């Protein structure tokens, strides 16, 4: 059984900004979500220093990145902390308000899109690319759960009955018809090169 969720408005408005701003610096999407994977690395890395028994979910700390260009989808893949259901329905809404506040304020005065990280909401950039995303994220203390999101201003959480996961998170961006330049090989290191380049642990990108 599927729940519907409606995001908190700011959230919503900020999903419409992204997708309907004419800006070409797409690219950018994937720092956000590397990063985002990268403080999620750094937490369960963290937690384990006080708590061995915490890495018993799987002790790799690594980010993969997956393109399928059958599937038409580019996979940010981590071994992290993961997310809760908690964080899912409440308490990520909860702390992207604040967030999308002072974004919104910066951009009139001149920011721009490249700089939604800076303000605790990067998540969001997936959708400059992304038509749909599908996030599958499993925490120690929690059952493993789908997210799914084509803006439009609800979102929804299922329990997932796929491949369980250990411990990690997997962000599935399904491309835009035109943005399918993020599934080859020669992009997705060059952008890593680029913005990426001092994560502190191992990104694989997967070839076809
Ligand atoms: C806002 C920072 C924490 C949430 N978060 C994020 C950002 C984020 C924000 C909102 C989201 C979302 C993901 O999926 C659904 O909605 N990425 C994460 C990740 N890879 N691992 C963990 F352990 N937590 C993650």
């Amino acid at each position: 059984e599927v729940e519907t969720f409606a995001f908190q408005a700011e959230i919503a408005q900020l999903m419409s900004l992204i997708i309907n701003t004419f800006y070409s610096n797409k690219e950018i999407f994937l720092r956000e979500l590397i990063s985002n994977s990268s403080d999620a690395l750094d937490k369960i890395r963290y937690e384990s220093l006080t708590d061995p028994s915490k890495l018993d979910s799987g002790k790799e700390l690594h980010i993969n990145l997956i393109p399928n260009k059958q599937d038409r989808t580019l996979t940010i893949v981590d071994t992290g902390i993961g997310m809760t259901k908690a964080d899912l329905i409440n308490n990520l809404g909860t702390i992207a308000k604040s967030g999308t506040k002072a974004f919104m304020e910066a951009l009139q005065a001149g920011a721009d899109i490249s700089m939604i990280g800076q303000f605790g909401v990067g998540f969001y950039s997936a959708y400059l690319v992304a038509e749909k995303v599908t996030v599958i994220t499993k925490h120690n203390d929690d059952e493993q759960y789908a997210w799914e999101s084509s803006a439009g201003g609800s979102f929804t959480v299922r329990t997932d009955t796929g491949e369980p996961m250990g411990r990690g998170t997997k962000v599935i961006l399904h491309l835009k018809e035109d943005q399918t330049e993020y599934l080859e090989e020669r992009r997705i290191k060059e952008i890593v090169k680029k913005h990426s380049q001092f994560i502190g642990y191992p990104i694989t990108l997967f070839v076809e």
